């Protein structure tokens, strides 16, 4: 990488969450081995965000690498349109084999976003089918919005966080297709955690009125809580479950929606593509040995311990932690030059957000390794310098 | 591929436009080379699809393969927030350098549909950020205009802009961005418009300030036989959606490009510039720099005009259109799918037609030899009432 190139990378290419005429600095990354980056200059960083969730079992995996390369000699891609192939269908046996009895329809995507439309557009034709036509979804923050839960999620229960749920539910129950939510952790909500006694009420209250169960679990899939999938926190099994991301090692997009038979049975280019099926396959085959659960009870163990100090910091509101799951939530935001600045300078990668210092690492991270992590993270919330006002 | 896998995927695995309680036969394809797919059985089919429009070089190619395995070596991923790496430069360099000068911002993005919901999302914040927010767009079947009715290879009749203009100024305050896809109607029944039309379109725009949203997703990279099919009209896009040939039909990936000004009025995604997608999209456009695409695609245009022109004499044929390396037959009855499509991989071609379209769209490698087994399939399928239903 040339100055040149990051000259035309700050005026040609966007990246997430930034601006293009005020944008903020970004760091050249060549290169990836274990839990760490390579920067350009030759700097190592220890990744501490598992580019977002997906890279649970690190970067350049000698086994994703042999998948890939493998399925690329025999074909990177050819169309789903009449046509099957041996990657797909090895795919969809494991996740069909690794979730509950009754999810059994796999419905491949490219992006998580698609899935989630697709689980949606299902909810809608089932009712349209079945003669009772509803256009409604109650998700929680013409769509119906409820609020979050207030018991703190590893806490005690209050009864009383069910009550604005249902009386929307009692004032719309025939007109709502489908509730949609993220089990636990709010991957798409600040990275809030609800008290999984919610997802058990929401379950039964569905259960109720026969409206279905939309579980996203494109962010908390795979084992990131601690549980393979983060439904299990509260015993609940979803009508349709949608997967992503860790899906495939965070080496290539690809997502899912699986679903009932009752589901399916009352119901373009890239879709099924080879080459991610094959990569995905093998991410899955990695976590069958179950290694995944003692690294992530590990993780979070460290998590709870090194960062607990940082409730001590007058400029912190929060930490929780669940699963390979860390995440401080600040009283301001973040300086987010200053900051990730000092993480590089630390050789940690840590890519905060607004009031959020969150910790996502890749499950092969090493104590030490994740000692780095947790030892910026107190750092940082002990200066003021990287907090604006 | 074994009978329990046909069997699980049958019961398990969702195709696209099929029922689960009903599914259409699926052919087992276990490897693809050149312009063949590889049956289960050892059967070789010649590809006339290209996977839709993507797989323009053809199936398994030495360069796409070695730069996948290139960069795999380096890595697979990493995020793109608060970070770049080489592949994305690289590929942001070419597709600026490609496209017209005012078309310089590249976002990156995972699919066709995402790259077409950001440039819709980019025209909802240039209005309000210009504290004028407009929430409706305007497309050709929101405001939908008649899609106009001149020959796309004919004459004008400029009488067909009438009810856009009507729309247009009536609705001039709401329309954020007009959307369309240029000539070539990837996402309309396989439909095609008169250039004239999309110049218009493009010149109704800049009087009103309004934003053109050209999805070239399908058209692009040389498939009508411009680089890009607004060429065919002579104009640019403030927005440019591009994707399937981006890759060469490895992977997904997409990308909106926009101009300086759209960029400027504006001012987590997990895959967004995936290190991977965006090396084997760098070597699928430099496979085209060398030009060769031009006179591939010339030479497919001339033969589908050719071997196609005799489906018109067939009263089961409403229309054949030809454009670059896509020949549409249009018939006046819907095709019997399963039976068609047997006698089509019977034939040894792999042709996937739907409701009343039997296209080709084959990889710009094709021989003349593989292309002419294609064309006679179709000129046979048209011929027979046994093909169609009622
Ligand atoms: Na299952
Ligand atoms: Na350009």
């Amino acid at each position: 990488m040339t100055l040149d190139d990051l000259a035309f990378d700050r005026r040609h290419i966007w990246h997430p969450y930034t601006s293009m005429t005020s944008p903020l600095p970004v760091y050249p990354v060549v290169s990836a081995h274990g839990c760490e980056l390579s920067l350009a200059g030759g700097e190592q960083l220890v990744d501490g965000m598992s580019s977002w969730w997906a890279a649970i079992h690190g970067y350049n995996h000698p086994r994703l690498n042999a998948a890939l390369k493998g399925q690329i000699d025999q074909m990177s891609h050819v169309m789903f349109g009449g046509i099957t192939h041996p990657p797909a269908v090895a795919l969809c046996r494991q996740l069909v084999a690794m979730t509950p009895a009754s999810l059994e329809c796999v419905f491949l995507a490219d992006s998580g976003s698609v899935a989630v439309e697709v689980a949606m557009k299902m909810a809608l034709q089932y009712w349209q089918a079945k003669g009772e036509p509803r256009r409604r979804f109650l998700t929680f923050r013409d769509n119906l919005f409820a609020p979050a839960p207030q018991s703190r999620f590893d806490g005690e229960w209050d009864e009383m966080d069910m009550v604005p749920f249902a009386r929307l539910m009692a004032a719309h129950r025939h007109e709502i297709a489908a509730v949609i939510l993220e089990p636990i952790v709010q991957g798409a909500g600040g990275m809030r955690m609800y008290h999984p006694e919610w997802l058990k009420r929401v379950r039964k209250m569905c259960d109720r009125e026969g409206i279905l169960l939309i579980a996203d679990e494109i962010a908390t899939g795979f084992g990131r809580t601690g549980k393979l999938f983060a439904c299990e926190h509260a015993g609940i099994t979803a009508d349709i479950l949608c997967l992503g991301k860790a899906l495939t090692g965070g080496t290539m997009t690809l997502s899912a929606a699986i679903t009932t038979r009752t589901v399916a049975e009352t119901i373009p280019t890239f879709m099924g593509n080879p080459l991610a099926c094959a990569v995905a396959s093998e991410s899955l085959r990695l976590l069958e040995s179950g290694e995944w659960q003692p690294q992530v009870a590990a993780i979070e163990a460290q998590l709870q311990a090194e960062l607990a100090p940082a409730r001590g910091s007058a400029l912190v509101a929060d930490v929780r932690v669940l699963g390979a799951i860390g995440v401080v939530e600040t009283r301001r935001p973040v300086n987010m030059a200053a900051l990730q600045r000092f993480f590089v300078e630390q050789g940690v990668w840590i890519r905060p957000f607004g009031r959020l210092i969150y910790l996502m690492p890749p499950y092969i991270i090493t104590p030490e390794q994740l000692t780095r992590l947790t030892r910026a993270v107190n750092q940082a919330v002990q200066d003021e310098t990287f907090f604006s006002e």
